[PDB]
């Protein structure tokens, strides 16, 4: 069995910025979700080999996880807040696509998504 390479976290030719909204995404959003008791399955790419999920990467074609988001935020990989918000949404959506309602992993994603939505509701206006 094999995992794909992880999503890109470094690209020198990609234009990027350090905005107040992106700072909020790291200091408030990512940090809140990262410390949560249900964050652990989402702190690194899904390891389909170790978890014995050979169909995972046959179904999930745009993988995303908080370890990748954390690296992207720390490396100032993004141009805007929308790009980062899309990464969080991809992460939750993938979990719902792959799994069944009521599964433990889905309940965990739902708890993190609730907090995500609460924090993004207060995303500051751009400076
Ligand atoms: C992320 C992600 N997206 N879909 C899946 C499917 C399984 C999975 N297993 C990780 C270990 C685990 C088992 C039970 C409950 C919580 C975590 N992680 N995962």
């Amino acid at each position: 069995s094999m995992n794909p390479p992880p999503p890109e976290t470094s690209n020198p030719n990609k234009p990027k910025r350090q905005t107040n909204q992106l700072q909020y995404l790291l200091r408030v959003v990512l940090k809140t979700l990262w410390k949560h008791q249900f964050a652990w399955p989402f702190q690194q790419p899904v390891d389909a080999v170790k978890l014995n999920l050979p169909d995972y990467y046959k179904i999930i074609k745009t993988p995303m996880d908080m370890g990748t988001i954390k690296k992207r935020l720390e490396n100032n990989y993004y141009w805007n807040a929308q790009e980062c918000i899309q990464d969080f949404n991809t992460m939750f959506t993938n979990c719902y696509i792959y799994n069944k309602p009521g599964d433990d992993i889905v309940l965990m994603a739902e708890a993190l998504e609730k907090l995500f939505l609460q924090k993004i509701n207060e995303l500051p206006t751009e400076e």
